[PDB]
């Protein structure tokens, strides 16, 4: 057994690969930053700092002696409590397709919504800088006219021209922007068939956000760091109900404050 | 012989032949449902029930003892009925190519509407629950104005998505709302343009339902479960006309409530 | 793990050896029904339904089209908890050999007298006639004077040939009445030398049962339909005992009114 606790659940293997199976293609129907972003291939629990390489000033131990500290960032464990009803798992075994994993659902929304923001607007006690808060270009102002989104779009990628930064380049909108591009014609034409080939990477959805960012995916700017990566643990039980929870421990650093541009809603 | 009891039928192998290329056709071309949904393999005439997985509180049969009955949706059985002259049957022999295979063709469109509304208008005498009484997304309504379709699909893909359901996606239209669809423009820009490319399924032509309906075809949402397939039997004949049916026995479960949208006619 | 969940029990391997043995042994002691009809292979947890063949009317889904719904017999799950000592399980490894089963042996009677009663009694609730509902010869009455027991088995067996069904013949007793016949003389001949070379098939002991049946065992009359055998399943502990139950799920089906003849005590 790991940490995790697995074995300690009263719930089938089929039942597990039900909720793993929800986990997984819920959260990836919902998360846009690892679209994007280096994802690290996880290096296991032990993991607990990514290195920086900066140095940090100390006072020396003695007369002679120069002392700086090495800097790193701290991995964030975010675990998401979810409960589930036994009928919906026991279900499972005896044929059942429409057991009600709603929470599982609901967990899953939860946790890769608290991944994107802490990757595109900071999580400040956990020390993550977003990319919000890392991005050195002028910021641009989404229009009142959704006709006019290709405009800022458009400025947006020669602030990245501009700034030196190759490509190729994708958007993330938030769900708002996201569908109001995917239906907006302007005197009958879609904005999406314009706004698609101006951009030679992706249109990404990304409902966790307000506004839009627009960056680049050559790589080594954005690194999502990964201790381990979502799983599925078990907390406790009663004769109706298992708690459960998804985790993962990672965390978020912005190497390039050139390579994005953030657009506020 | 099976209960179809076609041996018995004052039909000759090469009119089967011709009816049955008619009604196949015919079916398939007004068929919408089996285009979207998951389509078991037939599992023959014995199949009377699909389990559910669920369990029924029922009074015990004693003390001490603990009894739940097992849950199972009945199959059903459409049947419908048609008659052809024996003239239409017998010049086929003859080198005929315009026998009269109206009935034929009645009959399945006859079929074709029955299973596409149970699918997705429901058949409560057959215990069925269609999308339409099984979605929980919001419902919505179609514009008066063709030209603002692909606002309400482009609202019902964000339904979708938000409620953390993976495609790809399909929409099924209507008769009337397909053909609003492949005739409209918006400032000569052909509407069809802009909604086929904002679906990375199919636009589905849906004769048989009112309105229209977005949904995932990731699979395991939307179960059409066949006990035997569409067939055609024998029941009487007179020195004129020769009475045939077609039928299907089979059931329809719909597993997740938010995989689909229902927009209102 | 599957429903039972056996491996969050504590209790050890050679507890649950001990447990199942006299689980099984005690079943097999007092059930009758399984004896003489047809046991049919478990077909396992998803198992719901069993197919009768026959169709029932219903509303049609709409002009021109005639809806039948397919009938079968839902299975019924049963289940009989009980308690046991975790000092009764924890000798086992420590070479004891009189642990307390009780709790089992009871759950086990328990068990075999529901299914039994089941089988030949019926069970309203589970929509499930026995023999005694089904049969349709004449019901006999088992007489005062227990030397007089032959005559009643001779025009039941005579009732069977009538009704032109094949054997051979069992005849299943009640506690009250297998003691009685095993032990009844008249004028010093033991009637139960008398009673047993006159069937053909076997006496059996049915202490779940008041009266008794003579029936055909030729097979395909009665219909004990398995989806899983019975099993031993876990459900919580204390400190001090252990909460199990025994369980099966499973119907009866009686194909031929005229292969059973009823005796009432």
């Amino acid at each position: 057994m790991n940490n995790l606790y697995r074995e300690l659940a009263p719930v089938t293997d089929a039942a597990w690969h039900e909720i793993e199976t929800e986990a997984i293609r819920t959260f990836k129907r919902h998360i846009a930053g690892r679209r994007v972003v280096d994802v690290s291939e996880p290096s296991g629990p032990v993991t607990a700092a990514v290195s920086t390489g900066h140095l940090r000033d100390i006072s020396p131990p003695g007369d002679g002696v120069v002392a700086h500290l090495r800097e790193s960032k701290p991995l964030v464990r975010l675990r998401v409590p979810f409960t589930v009803t036994r009928s919906a798992i026991d279900d499972v075994e005896r044929g059942s397709q429409d057991s009600d994993w709603d929470p599982v659902k609901a967990a899953a929304k939860k946790l890769a919504f608290v991944e994107d923001r802490a990757i595109f607007e900071g999580y400040p006690a956990a020390q993550i800088d977003g990319i919000r808060q890392c991005t050195s270009n002028p910021v641009l102002q989404l229009p009142d006219d959704a006709r006019d989104i290709t405009d800022v779009i458009a400025q947006a990628l020669s602030e990245l021209r501009l700034a030196g930064v190759d490509g190729p380049y994708s958007v993330l909108l938030s769900a708002e922007v996201y569908t109001k591009v995917s239906e907006t014609t302007e005197h009958g034409y879609p904005i999406r068939e314009h706004l698609n080939r101006l951009v030679d990477g992706d249109i990404i959805w990304a409902p966790a956000i307000d506004g839009a960012f627009v960056l680049s995916t050559r790589g080594g700017d954005f690194d999502l760091r990964l201790g381990t990566d979502v799983s599925i643990g078990y907390l406790s039980h009663d004769a109706e109900t298992v708690q459960l929870y998804l985790e993962e421990t990672l965390t978020f650093l912005c190497y390039t404050s050139e390579a994005s541009v953030a657009l506020t809603p």
